[PDB]
């Protein structure tokens, strides 16, 4: 039949077990069953035994809230100091900071006293504030003599480092010998600009030179220019250890490097010339391609570690630099055919350079039988179809993510699989993805929301297959997505710029919350894309950037250029996900395409140069 368990539920959830305890030789077969076995334990979870709960874990580890109940349940056992138990069910993957300092303590009373230290060492460090049951284990610690002066100060720094100014300035109250130091470096973290007055931080010792490198490092994302004069002063001043001045010189040239100034050349070439970090290599070569210096680009993509080499950005690069270098060599077009065949954004640059179709290679999957019925017979598979007919997305998709946790990869492209045939297709997108299998391009880059897509596209003169990239890259088609600074639904829009298109284009908004609606996200996201589709003549590399980015930054990216090429100016983007995006967008736009049957090239004729002349 089917279950009336939401009285059991209702019942349960704030207040009493009788309609559970009644109904439960009815739902045994049930698969959501074991949501109100757990809600029923967890209410009367203080006077139950061991052996009711280690039997509930043995039975139902595999449920996503499992964690939450070992965390209340651990409490409980240090509290009861019932430590046997305790050890039995910690488990470091939980990622509990309140359990690991729990096992501190526990090491530290039992004779693991090295390894109590070790724990404690590795809980302290860090930038911000620990649970109470941490200063319980750093008392321990500090009564066993280990809180040395250059722990304490290490933390200072890292808290300085995290912005969280309470805990710095109170780890500043507990230094004896260092206290003037401590309170420079709060000040300073605050306001770096103030090593401008070299004399007041002339002191020649080790602890100066901390405060001082984090002033550094912290002006120059800020003001590299500053920075950039003062460290010829603060290096012969102050007792900067090798690695010291090499992270100061290592955020100055970065930073100097994404304002396209020169300057940061000579510094980048002397403090990493064996090419150890690959962002300062990456900038180096990304730098000389904005100056059009491409013999040098091109002498550095042949010196590039390994894991640059491998992939195909600096392999497109090493053939273009080439190509702009020696436009008479032949090398260019060989290096341009192996890359060709890739269905990724350089791979389709490659192909368009030759002047050949890209390759895009929809090979679908190719899944065993039993596997596929193993993953669908699953519990937490059935429990998760059980709640998408319900109605409950949320609780279906938690299952879905925390059963795939462990599953292999023949287990993934059959989870994939299954919720592509449920119409269901964020999941699909999500669990072909943790699999890696790359060439299925119907469940990769479904239709979700065509005629709605299509429909609002026409409206505003954009292609279809734009509109379809870019609601793919931003959500994946999960229409409640939220950002980490709340942007919104299926082409993540801000609250602020939602509010703004919903006046300025007369579409009608009812709540920030209300972006979940297809239809509202889609039709003043599509309004804003069109607005800033016309700010810069119908380019739709630099209103994708201007999309994701705003469009002050695009404009301040196209300062001073002239000729600009398009390939250069993307790979010269100063944010890492503003150029993926871009990069991603432009990608999806030519799979899109495809499947519409409205082929788009990677870029348009009147895209490939543009300036701000």
């Amino acid at each position: 039949q089917r279950r009336l368990y939401d009285q059991a539920k209702a019942a349960l959830a704030k207040g009493n077990s009788a309609p559970y305890m009644a109904s439960r030789s009815a739902l045994r077969d049930y698969p959501l069953e074991p949501y109100l076995a757990y809600d029923e334990l967890t209410h009367r979870l203080k006077s139950a035994s061991n052996e009711e709960v280690e039997r509930f874990l043995t039975e139902h580890g595999d449920l996503p809230q499992i964690g939450w109940l070992k965390l209340r349940w651990l409490r409980l056992l240090a509290d009861r100091g019932d430590w046997k138990t305790f050890v039995n069910y910690y488990d470091p993957k939980l990622n509990f900071t309140e359990l690991d300092c729990l096992y501190g303590q526990y090491q530290l009373g039992h004779g693991q006293k090295a390894e109590g230290y070790a724990t404690s060492e590795r809980l302290w460090l860090v930038g911000k504030s620990q649970p109470a049951a941490c200063d319980t284990l750093f008392g321990l610690w500090q009564g066993e003599g280990q809180l040395t002066e250059e722990k304490v100060w290490k933390r200072l720094k890292l808290a300085a480092e995290a912005r969280n100014y309470s805990l710095a300035s109170h780890l500043a109250q507990r230094l004896p010998t260092l206290g003037n130091q401590g309170a420079l470096m709060v000040s300073v973290a605050q306001n770096p600009a103030q090593l401008s007055q070299t004399g007041r931080f002339s002191q020649r010792d080790h602890a100066t030179a901390d405060v001082v490198g984090l002033g550094l490092r912290r002006l120059a994302r800020q003001d590299p220019e500053k920075a950039l004069s003062l460290l010829d002063y603060y290096s012969s001043a102050l007792p900067f250890s090798s690695d010291e001045k090499v992270a100061i010189a290592r955020e100055i040239g970065l930073s100097l490097a994404k304002r396209f100034d020169p300057r940061a050349l000579p510094l980048m070439t002397q403090y990493d010339p064996g090419l150890r970090d690959n962002t300062v290599t990456e900038w180096r070569t990304r730098l000389l391609l904005r100056l059009g210096r491409w013999d040098e680009a091109y002498a550095l993509t042949r010196k590039l570690p390994q894991d640059l080499a491998a992939t195909s950005r600096w392999r497109y690069w090493q053939a273009r630099s080439l190509q702009l270098a020696q436009p008479n060599s032949k090398e260019p077009i060989a290096l341009y055919q192996k890359l060709a065949g890739e269905r990724d954004f350089y791979g389709f640059l490659a192909a368009d350079r030759l002047s050949v179709p890209y390759k895009l290679g929809n090979r679908p999957a190719h899944i065993d039988p039993r596997v596929l019925q193993r993953v669908r017979n699953a519990a937490s598979t059935r429990r998760a179809m059980e709640f998408f007919n319900r109605g409950e997305v949320i609780n279906a998709r938690r299952e879905w993510y925390h059963a795939a946790r462990l599953f292999d990869r023949d287990e993934l492209i059959a989870q994939a699989r299954l919720a592509y045939d449920m119409q269901w297709y964020f999941p699909a997108i999500r669990s072909i993805s943790q699999a890696q299998y790359w060439d299925d391009l119907d469940i990769r880059f479904p239709m979700a929301h065509r005629a709605t897509l299509v429909r609002e596209a026409k409206n505003r003169g954009l292609h279809s297959s734009w509109i379809f990239a870019i609601t793919r890259q931003q959500s994946a088609f999960m229409s409640d997505a939220r950002s980490g600074v709340g942007a919104t639904g299926l082409m993540q829009l801000m609250p602020g710029t939602a509010k703004e298109t919903s006046r300025k284009f007369g579409i009608p908004l009812a709540s920030t919350q209300q972006l979940i609606v297809p239809d509202v996200n889609i039709r003043l996201g599509a309004a804003y894309l069109s607005q800033v589709h016309s700010q810069f003549n119908g380019n739709r590399v630099l209103a994708s950037a201007a999309y994701n980015a705003g469009p002050g930054r695009v404009r301040q990216w196209l300062k001073d250029t002239r000729h600009l090429a398009f390939d250069v100016w993307i790979e010269t983007i100063p944010f890492d996900e503003t150029r993926q995006y871009v990069q991603n967008v432009l990608s999806y736009a030519v799979i899109y395409g495809q499947k519409l049957n409205a082929p788009q090239p990677i870029v348009d004729w009147h895209e490939r140069y543009f300036d701000d002349f």
